RNA sequence: GUUAGGACCCGAAAGAUGGUGAACUACGCUUGAAUAGGGUGAAGCCAGGGGAAACUCUGGUGGAAGCUCGUAGCGAUACUGACGUGCAAAUCGUUCGUCAAAUUUGAGUGUAGGGGCGAAAGACUAAUCGAACCAUCUAGUAGCUGGUUCCCUCCGAAGUUUC
RNA sequence: GAGUAGGAGGGCGUGAUCGUUGCCUAGAAGUAUUGGGCGUGAGCCUAUAUGGAGCAGCGAUUAGUGCAGAUCUUGGUGGUAGUAGCAAAUAUUCAAAUGAGAACUUUGAAGACCGAAGUGGAGAAGGGUUCCAUGAGAACAGCAAUUGUUCAUGGGUUACUCGAUCCUAAGACAUAGGUUAACUCCUUGCAAUACAAGAAGACAUUCGUUUUCGUUGUCAAAAGGGAAUGAGGUUAAUAUUCCUCAAGCUGGACGUGGUAUAGAGCGGUAACGCAAAGAAACCCGGAGACGUCAGCAGGUGUCACUGGAAGAGUUAUCUUUUCUUUUUAACAUACUAUGGCCAUGAAAUUGGAUUAUCCAGAGAUAUCGGCUGUAUGUAUGGCAGAGCAGCUCAGAGCUGUCAGUUGCGCACCUGAUGACCCUUGAAAAUCUGGGGGAGACAUAAUUUCACGCCAGUUCGUACCCAUAACCGCAUCAGGUCUCCAAGGUUAGCAGCCUCUGGUCCAUAGAACAAUGUAGAUAAGGGAAGUCGGCAAAUUGGAUCCGUAACUUCGGGAUAAGGAUUGGCUCUGAGGAUCUCAGAACUGAAGCGGACAAAGGUAAUCCGACUGUUUAAUAAAAACAAAGCAUUGUGACGGCCUCAACAGGUGAUGACACAAUGUGAUUUCUGCCCAGUGCUCUGAAUGUCAAAGUGACGCAAUUCAACCAAGCGCGGGUAAACGGCGGGAGUAACUAUGACUCUCUUAAGGUAGCCAAAUGCCUCGUCAUCUAAUUAGUGACGCGCAUGAAUGGAUUAAUGAGAUUACCACUGUCCCUAUCUACUAUCUAGCGAACCCACAGCUAAGGGAACGGGCUUAGAAUAAUCAGCGGGGAAAGAAGACCCUGUUGAGCUUGACUCUAGUCUAACUUUGUGAAAUGGCAGUCAUUUUGCUUAUUUCGUGAAGAAAAGACUGGUGCAAACCAGUUCUAAAGUUAAGGUCAUUUAUUGACUGAUUUUUGCGAAAGACAUGGUUAGGGGGGGAGUUUGUCUGGGGCGGAAUGCCUGUUAAACCAUAACGCAGGCGUCCUAAGUGUAGCUCAGUGAGAACGGAAAUCUCACGUAGAACAAAAGGGUAAAAGCUACAUUGAUUUUGAUUUUCAGUAGGAAUACAAACCGCGAAAGCGUGGCCUAUCGAUCCUUUAACUUUACAAGUUUUAAGCUAGAGGUGUCAGAAAAGUUACCACAGGGAUAACUGGCUUGUGGCAGCCAAGAGUUCAUAUCGACGUUGCUUUUUGAUCCUUCGAUGUCGGCUCUUCCUAUCAUUGUGAAGCAGAAUUCACAACGUGUCGGAUUGUUCACCCGCUAAUAGGGAACGUGAGCUGGGUUUAGACCGUCGUGAGACAGGUUAGUUUUACCCUACUGAUGAAACGAUGUUGCGACAGUAAUUUAAGUUAGUACGAGAGGAACACUU
């Protein structure tokens, strides 16, 4: 009857917390400002850093305070492409250039974006990954909705007001060049919450996994768990709608299309 | 003499309640320490021959890798060696795996019992683990094993029936 | 006159209480008795001795009242036994001294060890006085002690500069807020799930006053950050602390000098410079502040060398010799220092530059150029006065401590670089700098200059840090984090040897047997040893040669292999202002001379690789991994956490996070969606709850209708769980095999691949390897049971991973020998433990079926010592196997019951406008659309919300719009300016910077969310169950409830998983009655007519029929036919069978009825008789002046009697698996081994004689039958062993059997010889070497006189071995949904104790008829030699020939 790693991850307690030890801040955008409503405020990259749990450059960005004499320092994301030193205009009427930040209502169809906002003024929200964009596809006249294209490829109606970064999220590409050596991984997942090395379910014995069957290592029961199925319960692939890898009959995805 | 109770006395593998442990050991984390001398020879760089250049061949230079021989360290293959009322409740001799990483290691700090923690052996969790340890309910129940303490005299069995 | 289990009657002995009678310092109780007595016996009385204060009888009362046991409790003691033993870590020895005593103490003299990876010098953790001195009886320091880590007594731990204290980290805890019955719990640095929380200044100097800026805590580092100290000297014990001398730091407070200014240093073109050169808010910096690795450069320390001087060692010989000292702290001043800057000038025939990179018109190179940064550098101060080394004097004194050189040497530090990351390498306190210039000030004000004055508190400072101060019950061969490191050899911090410093501590002496532990070496052969090359052996450095297949082109690779290596004397080459190569000579042809240091090759299987794993039996083929693939999730979300409030991932956002699977590359990825799952924006009415609704009722209720999820329906889905046959036919000897048809609700083994680590049969078949191969490899494949990410096929590198050859190699073997050290031995000293009913010689016998004890025989002499492994069915542990228990636990599910999260519906939290519609007499039901204030979510240093307006500019008709901040890693703060007063000052007031507004801002909004109910879902989780009998249990079967005939032996009764069978129904007639008839069958006879249809007669004891099994019963019937009728009915009770003489099932006889049939008697309470069946509680029904308990009427609800609904385990529980991860109580009531009975089966013998032997039964055999024997087969049984008799085989060794293989002497023959066969006396002696296999067996290759068969607990595990078998890891196959399982393969997996008694082998040995020698006798015990070959016989006898002997003699 024990628990198994499924369920230990939810406990923070416990031994799966993440390792936050060298997080610089959290990448955000800047206040909402009057400013940035009714006009534009110019900052500028102080430095692009790498936070080690980031695929995606972190830029240093300095502005000056709107109500008095501090000077503001912030943490964006990196847009490829932007230098150290560069001048960042975020606002309502800052200008369409690589990593500014408008409204999505007033960057043109077909552009791509970054670090967008679900609700105004969330200072980011979606496409912060490493090389994503989000893609803009339509405005209502109103100017109230925009029809963005997620990373995932799902398409999302959100408020044309909404906070976007133009081009595209900087290191893209690392997801490409193979991991060869099983240290590389460790490491890696060294700066995260412990995902590595994962042992699998049949390894183990009844107790510690629905899965680890026994005398021959098998699975025995339907590895299509059910959405509904209990925290201990829940183990293959759940809520499944298909399972095996589609060859040969792919004209589907068009003739059905 | 029936029966209830500690119920002639001693005896479980178990249960439940409420506590105590991460000084061993398991996995994080912060912050320190540590690993002779060799082999090999990648990019990158120089020159010589050929070429108009691209590039080629020969010779250097350079110093890569979860590469290699091999100490210390960390480990534990074999003799099925020694010892087996030990030096020792895991040691000793030879031998052996690995030896700049998924390396070794100190402290501090996070995780506690149907819970942790696990590169998964049902492993580890203070000589305790296929459910720790401490006290209590608890003299737990025992159709089962063992014991059941002075004399003489007299009567004297059953191992079949039924449920 | 017996007696276990058991019961009764009397009695003995012990406390204490109420009585009664007494005894005791003239000696009570208790205790010892080879004193004297009493009881059958419990027990008693006395005597003597001891003892030194209480006792005793009798009658009753009461009881913690009697012990040999319980592996019983606690305590005390034996034998073993002066035994096992005191043996790791190389070592000690001599003289003196001290002492009663010295192998073990102290000095000296010798010999060795640790050998700067220490046995050295110091720390952290841990210890806590173990430190120092003096003293010392016992104990302890496993011998000893004069000695101590021990005992006693006293004494030791000084700090501004070391550390703690301060800072921040991983973290953590308050406060505030919220949750809990409460305890508790949740948040908080990016600081809050909080928030009317603060700090500073000045005057005041309290308050107060006043001003300024402001959201809010703390703890966690004796290695991180971190203000400043050094050298010398001193104590018995402390010292970067005390003393002496010399320094620095921070905080104070003034003094004296000096900088700067009427606003605030001076020099240089510039980098920049110089003892000093005004200041607040405010904002920004620098240092602190940082990874790993590689090489280069420099410095420190060390090491080496050179001349000088002092000392010491050597001096027969040689040595201008060999060793030693020859030092310089922090701190002060000045200079130099790997880089970077500034000029001047610009570079192409491009240059510069490092070992490496790398730089330049974005200005390189270069200038008698210049500036700047870092010392663990130089000089001087310190400082020689100290320290060190010498030499004098009797505490004082003198001399010298000097001047050079080099290093790829070594350790550390620094400087400038380079490489690396799907890694990128803290923070704060602290010191300091910049931008800014609000304030302050004339007798003034302010200022990082000198020199002087004052202070630095609290705590830790001893000592060990380990083969004796820690943890391991200890003075334990284990374990435990750091720093410093010398010479020689050398690649080397290796090994070996040394100097400094330390140490000889491990009880000792002597002998030198067996056996052992460790160390070596073996002629000839070379794995023949063995499950196996286990173990050992070989190999090994460096230089030169030479180097395959294979491959992922990296590799393989020291592949394989072949040579060389000393010494000495010369020669040449590489460099600054230590490497490399040649030649010659010389030796026992040796020379990596010690040390150090790979054995190869060819195949097969796994896993890709580094990595991981079962602390203490598994290191692997298991896990991990990179790659492959699949699932889920866009935040109103996924996964998880959570008692509650709530939370984590998340400082996150698809190049992300959460679930799985497969397992590098290469190649391949077949067909199945019927099932189980999962899924869907599909259809829809089949199914379905609470609430709400409708109808009946003064009502409770009941009845109806509607109704979410879920179910069911339909679609999708196999890199989801999983599946990939059975039958028939066709071609037709079958099989396997081809096609086809067919059945199950899918599909019907596609590519591939094997007797595979997955084929039973199996030692498959063929090749290959060998002399011989159940082994290896390659092939074939009617694959028991191969097959595709439940992955299939491949595969380089690779491995303490499985297997087979071969080469080298060898003591594994033939075959065993010898040598060293430590033991065993003996001695001085010291000194346990296991175990122990009582004990210990056997043979048989019987016996609980292997006695030590008993019967009968053999027989039997003290006490000892060293050995040993036969016996004590030896020790170990209340069997881990097996069964039993109404005993468990771990795990599983399609077991029973339940259960958290979750999905759905209702009511509630719940507001308000409007519209549309229906009903009611403004309100209500329904639909639609709003609003926002409840509610929810997210923000924000709750600034620019919503609505209006304005300056400038531009576009511009108003309107509206655009701009007043887009080349440029800068600056933007205590403000200007206008208007109006005072006052003439950054004074006062407005404005500069519009207005209004009882929403900081945004997103949802009565939705969501929360609360309670209702229906789904739920091995994630809890609880529990998972019959019995049984020739062990299980699988099977029911001898589990019933009936008949047998076993059963003439009343009844009687066992077995004993025989042969039958019951859980069937029947409105097959019950009941009346009447009539006589059936089965046989002979003879009648159209179609036939063996068989109907019709006749005669005869028919019953041979037919009677639902069902059997047995019995029946002839004007019980059978056949016809008709009538419900007696298959109403009351009770009794009787018989089984029997507890309970119930239940059956049936019988009565008494009351009400009937049916018959004229009537009569017969009917079910089936001719013997089987056909079911309690308590509950429900339902029938019948009844039973009750609802103040009184009533209802409705409803309870009752009494009796049926039906049922328990088949049938006297009647609601109940699935797995465990090899396992557990407890027991069981020899019961399996697995030996032994016992049996002997079918196995084996071995006979009897008869049909036959075979050409002829002839019995030379040699023996059919059909038949009598036996044996216990090396197997089976059967269950007697002994379950608080354990160690369960296969081989090795080793001994003995016995004879059913004789050989050898000896013979008989017989279908015996010529030779060979062979049968038999007798007979084991006396012998019965071998290898392939494959764990093997017993089997099969082969061989030699041989022969290569006999057996026994001894299937001889032989305190004798080995551990291959097989049978725990725990893991692979495949088959089975199961699963956990798991195999009577199937694979692979890794512990082998304890002897010192006792006996036994045996050896060794001493007391004592009688006097002692003691020498020489003998010999009882008895044991015995030992067995074969073969050659010559000769002899080419002989015999024989047609082929062929072919023997005795004697000799070796
Ligand atoms: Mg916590
Ligand atoms: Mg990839
Ligand atoms: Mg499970
Ligand atoms: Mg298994
Ligand atoms: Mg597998
Ligand atoms: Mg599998
Ligand atoms: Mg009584
Ligand atoms: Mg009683
Ligand atoms: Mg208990
Ligand atoms: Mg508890
Ligand atoms: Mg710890
Ligand atoms: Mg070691
Ligand atoms: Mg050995
Ligand atoms: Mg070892
Ligand atoms: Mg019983
Ligand atoms: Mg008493
Ligand atoms: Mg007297
Ligand atoms: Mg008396
Ligand atoms: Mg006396
Ligand atoms: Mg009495
Ligand atoms: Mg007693
Ligand atoms: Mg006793
Ligand atoms: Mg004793
Ligand atoms: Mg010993
Ligand atoms: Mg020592
Ligand atoms: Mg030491
Ligand atoms: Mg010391
Ligand atoms: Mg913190
Ligand atoms: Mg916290
Ligand atoms: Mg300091
Ligand atoms: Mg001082
Ligand atoms: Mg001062
Ligand atoms: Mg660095
Ligand atoms: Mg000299
Ligand atoms: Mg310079
Ligand atoms: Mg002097
Ligand atoms: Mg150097
Ligand atoms: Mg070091
Ligand atoms: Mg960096
Ligand atoms: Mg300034
Ligand atoms: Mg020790
Ligand atoms: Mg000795
Ligand atoms: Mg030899
Ligand atoms: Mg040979
Ligand atoms: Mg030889
Ligand atoms: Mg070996
Ligand atoms: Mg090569
Ligand atoms: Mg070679
Ligand atoms: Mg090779
Ligand atoms: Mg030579
Ligand atoms: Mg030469
Ligand atoms: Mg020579
Ligand atoms: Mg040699
Ligand atoms: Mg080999
Ligand atoms: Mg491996
Ligand atoms: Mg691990
Ligand atoms: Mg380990
Ligand atoms: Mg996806
Ligand atoms: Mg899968
Ligand atoms: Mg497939
Ligand atoms: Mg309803
Ligand atoms: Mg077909
Ligand atoms: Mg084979
Ligand atoms: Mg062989
Ligand atoms: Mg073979
Ligand atoms: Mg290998
Ligand atoms: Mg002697
Ligand atoms: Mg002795
Ligand atoms: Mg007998
Ligand atoms: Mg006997
Ligand atoms: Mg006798
Ligand atoms: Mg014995
Ligand atoms: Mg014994
Ligand atoms: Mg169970
Ligand atoms: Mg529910
Ligand atoms: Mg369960
Ligand atoms: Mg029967
Ligand atoms: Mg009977
Ligand atoms: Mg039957
Ligand atoms: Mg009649
Ligand atoms: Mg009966
Ligand atoms: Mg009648
Ligand atoms: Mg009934
Ligand atoms: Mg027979
Ligand atoms: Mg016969
Ligand atoms: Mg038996
Ligand atoms: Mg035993
Ligand atoms: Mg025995
Ligand atoms: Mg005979
Ligand atoms: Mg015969
Ligand atoms: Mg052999
Ligand atoms: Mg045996
Ligand atoms: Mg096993
Ligand atoms: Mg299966
Ligand atoms: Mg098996
Ligand atoms: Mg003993
Ligand atoms: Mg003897
Ligand atoms: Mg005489
Ligand atoms: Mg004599
Ligand atoms: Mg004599
Ligand atoms: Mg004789
Ligand atoms: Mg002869």
């Amino acid at each position: 009857g024990r628990v198994i790693r499924a369920q230990r991850k939810g406990r923070a307690n416990g031994v799966y917390k993440s390792h936050k030890s060298g997080r610089i801040a959290p990448a955000q955008y800047r206040v909402y400002d009057f400013a940035e409503r009714q006009g534009y405020i110019r900052g500028c990259i102080r430095d692009i850093v790498h936070e080690p749990g980031r695929g995606a450059p972190l830029a240093e960005v300095a502005f000056r305070d709107p109500y008095r004499y501090k000077t503001n320092k912030e943490h964006f994301i990196a847009a490829e492409g932007q230098y150290s030193g560069q001048y960042v205009y975020c606002g309502l009427k800052a200008q369409i250039a690589v990593g500014n930040v408008l409204p999505i209502n007033r960057i043109p169809e077909g552009t791509v974006v970054c670090n967008v906002e679900e609700k105004v003024g969330d200072r980011g929200t979606f496409s912060r990954a490493s090389g994503c964009y989000a893609t803009i596809i339509g405005h209502s006249e109103d100017g109230d909705k925009t029809r963005i294209r997620l990373p995932s490829g799902a398409r999302k109606t959100i408020p044309g007001s909404c906070r976007a970064t133009v081009g595209i999220v900087a290191g893209g590409g690392r997801t490409d060049k193979p991991i060869l050596k099983a240290g590389n991984q460790f490491h890696k997942y060294a700066r995260k919450r412990k995902s590595w090395p994962r042992v699998r379910g049949v390894a183990m014995n009844p107790v510690d996994h629905p899965h680890g069957g026994g005398n021959h290592q098998h699975i025995g029961h339907p590895a299509t768990v059910s959405k509904w199925a209990s925290a201990g319960q829940k183990v293959g692939l759940r809520a499944a709608r298909r399972t095996g890898l589609v060859r040969g009959g792919q004209k589907e995805k068009m003739a059905m299309k």
